[PDB]
DNA sequence: GTCCCTGTTCGGGC
């Protein structure tokens, strides 16, 4: 399973989510890199 | 192919 980054809901991922998405790193906020890329404070 | 999975509009991959 998974949880959508663009909205939260399971079943799909952000790419599949037909919703308004963010510019930068979904988790931390910064843009200069992506959520996958980021290893700032990915505790939970 | 049921379950897994991520950077665009939009479900493809095994
Ligand atoms: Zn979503
Ligand atoms: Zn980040």
């Amino acid at each position: 399973n998974v949880k959508c980054f663009n909205c939260g809901k399971e079943g799909h991922t952000a790419r599949n989510c037909r919703a308004p998405r963010k510019k930068g790193c979904w988790k931390c906020g910064k843009e200069g890199h992506q959520m996958k890329d980021c290893t700032e404070r990915q505790a939970n």
